[PDB]
């Protein structure tokens, strides 16, 4: 079943290199421009979106009116929200790189995060466009055996749960 | 899963251009003729149908004895039931044209409509013929990435939820 | 790759129950009606057709302008052209039923027929609509593990060479 | 196989509505701008291009160094080259609208055009970006069962010869 995974446009913490999870940052002017560019590429399938502002705004500027689901949110980094990637303790960096064994204080475990994401995906009943976050796109790509890193404002279409259909990076 | 969706025969509101949702209109003479032409053109599979008169009658004239499900009904237009498309407020026209963010007072939102329709389709255990409405066929075709407008009394077969197989219109 | 196999409309030998191969019979009025009905169902893909009149006319009435290929012709029945199926010698009937060991005098062997058909199919370079004959449609369906009998004026779409997509019988 | 087809930037005959085949017109200022916008929006894959100026220039401005193949050229309109679509004889208009039975005097038939294009695509060994023309993109999209009209300077990715993956238009 065709699903488009869209990573929201950039925020200030992207250029600053800070962990961005449930902190509700707005899009930068460039992030808004990235969202508008998606309007000329994304198919008009039923739309869903993380309820966080940056995702909702990306959906709006891309020409969609999404059903909001907190299950599409990025992982909750807890006390690590806003932490510089560069100065993250080695244990955290290593865990995020291997995508396992990450459970920041006051936040979500990577395992709980994946449970949440895949429960939502398995519940979908028709093709859809999903406005979400980097960690969510990464989890899905990794599940399909692919490298899960994608740029802000870009998207990847997948034939769930079989394979990747195409990547769209502008 | 192979599913054949049939848009019911025409009613008066088709030529008049009025939003037809849960208003239970009957088929016109031509609408019944369209339904009769479907007999022998549709596969012999289990059948389901919207419980609205125009759909049930199309199923009957097409040679089927469907199990009725309100879940296959057209979207509930609420206060917009019977409204001339021509005079619909821009916000509503746009919402219907782009098939998004539509929630008429006293009716169903497009999101609830899609959830209803797709939940019904997900529950089907095997290939079937579904006698339904223009909006239902549209939701399905659009979800499969194609233009969803089809003529009254016509059918479309799809491999749900993957691709459209064929569109069948008769003269 | 999507291929639509269309069996031409009926001729007089269909109701008469006679083997119809290279005998160039025209369509009956009903056969023409069957062809016109296909116009409202067949996709507008590149079209090819057997060069026999009944196939060409079906293509024309269905709204197509096909490239003609003798490779899409029904099997040449030789001396058996026009023979009543009912009175066919048991050996011939049995061979046609099992789809093997049929080589009428002055005609083509079923093996040579299949070679011709599949060589043409493997040569296709894009999806297409193929106006052809019962024996050809049967050969393709059997190759896909399905019963190959289809009514005159009907069609079957296949994802070559994997499986049948849908059958269209009016 | 993943293939990205790019319709070259606009030329004067786009706004004028004249059949543009082998007539070697240059890009307009806006056409070059459209080509520049493609840079960074197309994947880094081996590239091929029609040898006609407008296609080659689009490829260059998009950041590619394609191998040239006349096989990726637009159809040869023959005597109809430069003809206003508006005044085209009905037989020709119909042939082009229905994309069938088109054989202009001194030019290429649609059948020969398709054979040329599809033979070229069949020979591609791996994913690539193809800088080409409206008629080529149309032939491909139509063969995949979809409407084949796309804007100048836009692109479409397909999994050849199975389905369309995405259509990309930039403003």
């Amino acid at each position: 079943m065709e699903l488009w995974l869209v990573r929201h446009g950039e925020t200030l913490w992207n250029r600053e290199g800070r962990l961005l999870g449930w902190t509700d940052l707005p899009l930068t002017a460039e992030g808004e421009a990235q969202a508008r560019r998606l309007k000329g590429a994304l198919p008009s399938l039923p739309a869903f979106s993380s309820d966080l502002l940056r995702a909702r705004r990306t959906a709006e500027l891309a020409g969609f009116s999404p059903r909001l689901y907190p299950e599409l949110r990025e992982i909750h980094f807890g006390a690590l929200e806003g932490a510089l990637w560069e100065t993250l303790d080695p244990r955290y960096k290593e865990a995020l790189l291997r995508f396992q064994g990450f459970h920041p204080p006051g936040g979500e475990s990577l395992s709980a995060f994946q449970e949440r994401v895949f429960r939502f995906l398995e519940g979908l009943k028709a093709p859809a466009v999903l406005f979400t976050h980097g960690g969510v796109v990464r989890a899905v790509l990794r599940a399909l055996g692919e490298d899960g890193l994608v740029p802000p404002g870009s998207a990847v279409a997948v034939d769930w749960p079989r394979r990747v259909l195409v990547r769209l990076a502008l």
